């Protein structure tokens, strides 16, 4: 059933993807494959990542800066301790209005 539309207009579905993506929960088969491009954008930039691949990462990064920026503080924090990407997608996201 899950979605990356669904994901995020359900904050279930976010909660348990996220726990996916953090290591700490079970990962549904989607979560399983999404988790592989959200690690690689924050983890080095989306290097790896196909066009799709790419546009779905930054769609849930600059959904977490929005709406979950405590998600998003541990989310860096995890995969990219070194800051070589979180202030890149942080100022992709001001760009778009996002303040903070």
């Amino acid at each position: 059933n899950i979605n990356l539309d669904e994901i995020l207009a359900n904050k279930r579905l976010l909660v348990a993807y996220v726990n996916c993506v953090m290591e700490r929960g079970k990962c549904s088969p989607e979560g399983k494959e999404l988790k592989e491009h959200l690690q690689d954008a924050i983890e080095n930039g989306c290097k790896k990542c196909t066009e799709n691949q790419e546009k779905g990462a930054y769609r849930v990064i600059e959904h977490l800066i929005k709406n979950e920026i405590e998600i998003w503080r541990e989310l860096t924090a995890k995969y990219d301790p070194t800051g070589n990407w979180r202030k890149k997608y942080e100022d992709r996201a001001k760009a778009a209005g996002i303040v903070i």
